[PDB]
């Protein structure tokens, strides 16, 4: 699930609504600390409206119990975040199939037509000769993540 814990209060009477545009800034970390995302770095905060379901599982639950002004510590297991990885999302391409500039490289993410006629995202993992491999499954699936979330406004 998500666990919450206070870094320092909000108001405590100002809580998000279902439908409502929440106001953030965050910094995100992986269980050993390792910085992975942050909105105070991009200088901009992230917003998202309550149900949704535009953020994981873990924000939804966790940002509904803070209110307005607080800053709080959301660890969130991976079932509540982006999922556990799957062997079936990592599958293996010719070279043929790589037509971007250049060669393949490690990391570059390749986008390929999925079965609903959108455009999904794969990262090439390994390059063996001819054979590139590519995995599908969300980059920080299996890892549990801890977010510091501070819930600045709400708005319409």
């Amino acid at each position: 699930g998500v666990q919450v814990e206070t870094i320092s209060p909000g108001d405590g009477r100002t809580f998000p609504k279902r439908g409502q545009t929440a106001v953030v800034h965050y910094t995100g970390m992986l269980e050993d600390g390792k910085k992975f995302d942050s909105s105070r770095d991009r200088n901009k905060p992230f917003k998202f409206m309550l149900g949704k379901q535009e953020v994981i599982r873990g924000w939804e639950e966790g940002v509904a119990q803070m209110s307005v002004g607080q800053r709080a510590k959301l660890t969130i297991s991976p079932d509540y975040a982006y999922g556990v990885p799957s062997p079936d999302l990592i599958q293996y391409f010719s070279r043929r199939e790589f037509m971007d500039a250049g060669e393949p490289e490690i990391g570059a993410i390749m986008l390929f037509t999925a079965m609903d006629g959108s455009e999904m995202p794969g990262v090439i993992r390994e390059i063996n000769g001819d054979s590139i491999t590519v995995d599908f499954n969300h980059p920080l699936a299996g890892q549990t993540l801890v977010f510091d979330v501070e819930l600045l406004k709400l708005e319409a």
